[PDB]
RNA sequence: UUAACAAAAGUAAAUUCCACUGAAAUGAAUCAAUCAGAGAAGUGGAAUUUAUUGGCUUUGUAAGAAAUUCAAUG
């Protein structure tokens, strides 16, 4: 069902702030900033432990993306690759 | 001109890690490459290697030695 939340993180790009990288997703769990995490299909079994023990103490909703850390970076019109995401707040989308 | 073994005034090259911050107008870098949101470059650090301690100069050793001269041991 990857014909969503691709189209939904790309009004975000537009109005909204996300935060790429999975040391700058743990940044903004820790704070408030957090919103939603959206989690590639390929992150390591470990650092994907850490990020949901997180945001089950922070109450914040952890998206599993359908795809690899590669197609989640292209979502997000980026050149690089991306594993973990934060949605610091949702511009125009329903994501949150 | 200077040894083994040790010392630590001064000071190198290369690689790997750590902290801050988060790269797109993509940057950084080599003779070649190569690298980066499971995170670049920047700044500040840590470690190891470099014919023994700690690589080089320097120092104790150690000038009393040795080399080159002079005089009839100095």
């Amino acid at each position: 069902t990857q014909e969503g939340v691709n189209s939904k993180l790309a009004l975000v790009t537009k109005s909204g702030k996300y935060v790429l990288g999975t040391k700058a997703t743990l940044k903004t769990i820790r704070d408030g900033k957090s919103k939603l995490v959206i989690i590639s299909s390929n992150c390591p079994p470990l650092e994907r432990a850490k990020i949901e023990y997180y945001a089950v103490l922070g109450k914040v909703q952890v998206v599993h993306y359908s795809g690899s850390n590669v197609d989640l970076g292209t979502a997000c019109g980026r050149y690089f690759s991306v594993s973990v995401l934060s949605i610091i707040d949702g511009g125009d989308s329903d994501i949150l």
